[PDB]
């Protein structure tokens, strides 16, 4: 009769555990779905990041180009102003010789 | 049946052992996911940072470009004028030289 008390006690514990396993499974299942979506969102980001990383010196090169092109012009100017001076000196000197 | 019934009891003691183990594994699996979720969230955030940094770097450089492009146009004009002038002086000097 006792063995029966102990036996019924156990049939409960099984029912209890089966329920708990069901919940754990379900919870784990649900998280897996989220984790799936997280993995794809990341993969998306990584793609967007590579596009931007490209755009960044596609641009930081364009900047260098221009910055060089200006320095070139400052030199070209610096030279024209030397030249013009020089031609003025010559002209002036020619005029006095008249 | 205190012989045929201890059989039933022994049967059950196994089922609990089996289930306890299973739960253990489920717990550990769950734990594992928690670790993944934390890494995911931090890696996602790290990326979002990196994206904003780049987006900034781009806009900034693209305006540095625009600055120069303006500065250059100014210089082209200044040059265009010096070139005209230079011509003009040459014409005047050449013509003066022939007259002596």
């Amino acid at each position: 009769e006792t063995l029966t008390e102990r036996n019924l006690d156990l049939e409960e514990k099984v029912r209890e555990l089966r329920e708990t396993v069901g919940d754990l499974e379900a919870m784990n299942e649900m998280n897996d779905e989220l984790q799936e979506n997280a993995r794809e969102t990341e993969l998306e980001l990584r793609e967007q990041l590579d596009l931007a990383a490209a755009r960044v010196r596609e641009a930081e090169k364009r900047v260098e180009a221009a910055q060089e092109t200006v320095a070139d012009y400052q030199q070209t100017i610096k030279k024209y102003r030397e030249l013009t001076a020089h031609l003025q000196d010559v002209n002036r000197e020619l005029m006095s010789q008249q």
